[PDB]
């Protein structure tokens, strides 16, 4: 019956609507859920991927190399991952992100340790930028991330 | 009689096509116009627009916090200068990205003086993430960076031939920050066009669309408009 | 009432007392007044220039290049701000030190949210090197300093009571951004101002040497001049 | 016969003019005597100090603490280093500027074999920020960064026409290590002078503001004093 | 009657038992006494030394030069400092290991007041290679770490009990550094102990083989030999 | 008949001589044949080993962490490098040595186009740090290294 620590497996779908952007109902409402869930005495870390801005696949077919491509898809993560944090803090609700690029002026870097203190401090860790290396997937990074932080739940959202 | 070091400022409708995203026809055709006036021989740096991602005023009147929203905003800007870094070497050309916001694995951070020995090779200095700080404008970002690597001129490349009178008009050829104070043109933001008048920097509207705009622009044909002074 | 959250702004005045160099006394008394405006349970960033050691519009004007100038000046701002932690720390007062150029020995790098974390943990946040870019100002390190941190004021720290109508003869109270703009008065740069009305952030003219100045600022007592929106 | 590479050492005198903060006629004739000489052909390395900003050792006699006081000094020392930089870049000589402190965006991160490439490319090889570390000084940084790039000798520049044998009187030519120790003669601090020793690279300290001095040392002729093996 | 903070100097043979390369035993017998003093409630920064691995001046009369025998001594001594490391882990003691050389990859860089905060949480600050210049020595590496980071006392731990008016013999107790000049001594190289005879830092050699020896020493009780002013 | 580009792999065998720790002997007539073979007039890029000083399973059967004995194996590397950089500038050779983790005072870091161009320009490149990763062996960093500097071809070092 319920769980302690849950990753939430976010998509660029669930930022963009099906439309390329951001659309702040969408990404509200999802922030109104994952406040509700963590009132309710849940540990909540969140790993992000960029699919509304773009992907390696899509930008192969149009010709960019591959490392460079995923690193703007890593960006566009690290983007939604500021805009969900925004729509949390609008919450009353203390959000910590954590990038796999080091970006020390946006986020702080990535360490399991600070994110489990994070989750044992009631903070909602906000996992973005994926793994830091190119050729990978962010359910690879959702399932990582979830090995190494000890997460005991993976919840992927649907639409 | 021509420019040897420009600064080109490249709004976010340059990589989107005026929509939201990355359009690749328009940035191909900005690669090509780039790499044409490179061969032609000048030292060339790029700053980067990421209104085709977001804007920080945008975000705020949504609701949004300022400081985020200019920080998803200058990482658009970073996206758009690794595409172009992208569309750029696809031709053949030397680029640098250089990004006021420090990512080693991305791109390497902010360094004029190497971004001027990189002019000085023949390489095409790229720089994102604006300048670096939230409640600041990609061209206020454009006129420091002219200003610091000693930039010949500013060629701010929009979709239109020169600033007009008024929005639809008459298209001027030559005019001073003074008369476009007065006149109140559209040249560039507040702050960006304060600094630049008051370190009395050259700036040159022209459309970077029709072809060879940019090359008779550097070689110093008469188009566009030229604010000088 | 009152102000929980303040940017304080210090001039090379404030550490030189007029010349060039150091002043102990000075920044004994800055620290001080600081020391027991923390005491008062107030969060608190300053902001330091580097006047008493270089101006890179002076510097230019002698001959310099005005890239390496404002370099140099940034670097004096950093002095400037480590002999005030000094100062700090002697009255038992706990400080974090940011430089905008990244310096990781001689401080952390400018990270605002570890700034504002700073600030809720009880440390007086020291902010030098400006904003890292050449041709700009401490005028506007602070204005973005205080916008990016959330900061309820900008306490501009003078060695007279306050923005007067005309320097030496009448001290004002109350204005606002378009009423020193009309009237000519001089509280900030052209920037630094026009950024501050852009985005409304309250200025606190005030002279910070008098004995709990700044800790009636805080509390919110009619002192100086106070530029609201 | 001659020197090919030199180590330049300049104290504090060299940019203040016996004063506090920068007198930029000294600071000029310093840059023609190094142009001079590397148009004469030779690898020089210069090192510079920070008297005439702060001396960690007088502001910890003040009451400040000694390691913000050598980061200050440090600070301090770069500033000069920019100074030389830009005076040296108005005589057309090409240098290179190295801080033992990591700033990457004011110079680059003092890496010994990046110099003396630059050396080999006839570039001047300036080294600010001391060696890095409070406690120790500029003479110990010249020692070292001698021995490390492997330089011929160090010109310790000065006011005076070398060493002598009481400070106010008579004007010594050639010496040994063990001959100043048992003297008691003031060429470098106990650090610096042990190092030297242990190491034995010849010290030659001359008068760099009388015109040629630098040159002449450099093609070996006998002037200042010569503290050899 | 006792020290709060310790610097301890292990040389090579800590690590090596005498031979060339590591030896586990002796290594987690060190991570042992380490673990004991720092649960004793001590704040403790290790200086690693190379002695196991190279030295400078062994290589360069070897025939290799000076500057790379120096490198790869460094390099010695970050690897002895990464050992040291692991053993305190796996006894669950905080360790944060910082290197004068920048490998951020390997360890986080030299940050005095960062190591300094890493003592404060009660953390093991271990100091690796050295002082990361050439011509210089793990022993001025500790001086020069211990009077940076305001550490009470330096812990100079050796095979022996102390030292001896002649190597094999009285075993001397209390001495000052100007009887260990004048007596001959061998407590630290020459220019590791005049600057810390300069600088007035307290030396204490002991024997660290011996269990509880450092516990004792810290604690304050008369053993080995300590060297004051 | 002969080569253009060559790989020289080198194990710590190749700088111990079976002892641990650095034998000159050794190292300097290895350096001698290396002058041989680049005054021969071949190109030459020598990827080192540090088997002399650590390796990874001893370690790991000491009982240490494999990320840290990794390091410390890449640390020996670098040491191994430096002695053979300063062993073949006895003989009038300029060299350049990569080091795959990033330490700018010690080496430069490793870029395969500077590594190509060092080799046309006839200087001899020294790999060190091997691939800057743990769980990575000096024969696979060889085989990297020749694939991607375009080393036609490799030859390991015997005893
Ligand atoms: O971190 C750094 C690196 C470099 N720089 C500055 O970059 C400028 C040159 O950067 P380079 O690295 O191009 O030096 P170089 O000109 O010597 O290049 P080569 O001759 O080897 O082709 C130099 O002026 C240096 O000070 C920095 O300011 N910071
Ligand atoms: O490099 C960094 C580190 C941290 N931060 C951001 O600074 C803010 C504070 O970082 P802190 O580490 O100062 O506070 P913390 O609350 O995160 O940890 P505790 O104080 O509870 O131990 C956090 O929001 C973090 O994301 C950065 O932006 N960059
Ligand atoms: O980060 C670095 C870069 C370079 N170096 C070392 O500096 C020395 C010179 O590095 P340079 O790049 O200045 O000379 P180069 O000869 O290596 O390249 P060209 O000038 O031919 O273009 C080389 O020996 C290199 O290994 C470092 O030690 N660290
Ligand atoms: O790059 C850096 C980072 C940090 N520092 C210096 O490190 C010291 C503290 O380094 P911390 O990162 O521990 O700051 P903190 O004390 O706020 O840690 P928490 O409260 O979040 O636990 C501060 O004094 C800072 O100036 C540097 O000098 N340079
Ligand atoms: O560790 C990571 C995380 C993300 N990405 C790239 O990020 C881009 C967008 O991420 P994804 O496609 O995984 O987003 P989603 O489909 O979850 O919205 C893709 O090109 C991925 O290759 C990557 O290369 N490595
Ligand atoms: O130095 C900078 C550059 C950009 N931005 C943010 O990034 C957005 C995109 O920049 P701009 O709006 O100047 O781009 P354009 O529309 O001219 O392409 C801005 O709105 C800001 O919010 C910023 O805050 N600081
Ligand atoms: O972002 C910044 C902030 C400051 N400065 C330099 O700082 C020096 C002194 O700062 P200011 O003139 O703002 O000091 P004040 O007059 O307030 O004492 C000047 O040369 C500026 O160029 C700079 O270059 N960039
Ligand atoms: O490695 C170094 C070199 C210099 N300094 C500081 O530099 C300042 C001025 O340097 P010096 O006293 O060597 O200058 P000079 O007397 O030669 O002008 C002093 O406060 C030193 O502490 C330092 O701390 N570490
Ligand atoms: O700051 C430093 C520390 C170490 N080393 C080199 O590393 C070797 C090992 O250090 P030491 O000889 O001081 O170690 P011990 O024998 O005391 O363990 C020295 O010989 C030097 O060549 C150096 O050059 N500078
Ligand atoms: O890319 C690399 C290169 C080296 N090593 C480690 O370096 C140590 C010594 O290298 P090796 O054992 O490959 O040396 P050799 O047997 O060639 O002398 C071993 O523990 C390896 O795991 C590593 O982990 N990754």
């Amino acid at each position: 019956s319920g769980y302690s620590r849950v990753l939430l497996k976010l998509g660029g779908e669930m930022f963009g609507g099906g439309q390329v952007g951001l659309d702040p109902d969408v990404v509200a409402q999802v922030a109104r859920q994952i406040a509700d869930v963590v009132r309710g005495g849940v540990q909540i870390a969140v790993v992000i991927g960029g699919g509304n801005f773009f992907r390696g696949a899509q930008l192969q077919q149009l010709g960019m190399e591959r490392t460079r491509s995923d690193y703007m898809g890593m960006l566009g993560t690290v983007m939604n991952s500021l805009a969900l944090q925004d729509f949390l803090e609008k919450e009353g609700i203390v959000t910590r992100v954590q990038t796999a690029i080091t970006m020390g002026q946006v986020a702080e870097p990535y360490l399991p340790l600070r994110a489990v203190r994070h989750l044992e401090k009631g903070r909602v860790v906000i996992f973005g930028a994926g793994m830091g290396l190119p050729y990978f997937s962010t359910d690879t990074t959702a399932a990582q991330r979830a090995l190494e932080i000890g997460a005991d739940v993976v919840l992927m959202a649907k639409a």
